[PDB]
């Protein structure tokens, strides 16, 4: 396998889930502060790079994540995955981002990140 | 209702044209060439219908236009084609620095901004 094929982890718990993405050689980030997942942004089945983001939202309250080195794919995978639009000034990896790690997110909020080289 | 990206990859462009069209999906051609040298989704992957799939030709490279794309159509064309787009507000492209037909060279950088 060049490429590693995403599991299907919606309806897993959230430790499952993680185990599960990790297993297959990529990296889970997860979104929200409760203990299943409810969506993830790759479809299950379809085929990515080796050790990109596979961002899982979790049942419950949406909570922010930590976007320190994101891509820009990363990021709107976010945008689409939890309806939050997210403005993206420059290019690069996420150097900032507005609102900070932890914080629950209400789908009212708005989110500004910075690139950099 | 998903679809199932074709391999065009180095195929005449008409033929992946086509190709990529079979499967309802839009095929967007970036460049003036003849034959495709890379698409922007992995084959086989499903995707939403009608959902774009850019296909880099061969020879020069090609400004398209990205009238009404999405943030995620265009970032797909800055990791196609190794040049940077700044992305100003969110919906759907409204504006573009750069004609669409004017040939790019990888020292070009874009803006692009959005609206709803």
């Amino acid at each position: 396998a060049e490429y590693s094929k995403v599991p299907d982890v919606e309806g897993q718990d959230k430790q499952k889930a993680i185990d599960n993405v990790s297993a297959k050689s990529l990296e889970p980030v997860t979104i929200g502060s409760g203990t299943q997942i409810k969506a993830q942004s790759i479809k299950a089945g379809n085929k990515v790079l080796p050790h990109s983001k596979v961002l899982l939202l979790t049942d419950g309250d949406l909570t922010m994540p930590d976007m320190s080195g994101w891509t820009k794919e990363d990021v709107i995978a976010f945008e689409n995955l939890t309806n939050i639009k997210v403005n993206l000034k420059g290019s690069g990896f996420v150097s900032h981002q507005s609102i900070s790690k932890g914080q629950k997110l209400t789908e009212k909020d708005k989110i500004d990140v910075e690139f950099s080289s």
